[PDB]
């Protein structure tokens, strides 16, 4: 029961972001914090955050509005 999955660091970060989506902290259409801000908040490298955001992008959860920021997808 307490045989918890072990994960790579970027996967811990991706899961924390998914959690925030589920709990309504990060809402569809919201601009995500910068890589630097997320790295500091999660106590990980910029590299880990970028890999986590690539994972979310591959899940179709992320987009760009023209440019200058990463946004949670609002409309599928
Ligand atoms: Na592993
Ligand atoms: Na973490």
């Amino acid at each position: 029961y307490k045989q918890i999955k072990t994960k790579k660091i970027y996967e811990e970060v991706a899961d924390a972001l998914l959690d925030m989506i589920k709990n309504g902290e990060l809402k569809p259409g919201d601009k995500l914090d910068s890589v630097q801000a997320l790295a500091e908040s999660f106590q990980v490298s910029r590299s880990a955050v970028r890999e986590a955001l690539s994972a979310l992008k591959a899940m179709g959860l992320v987009e760009m509005k023209q440019g200058e920021g990463t946004y949670l997808k609002e409309f599928e």
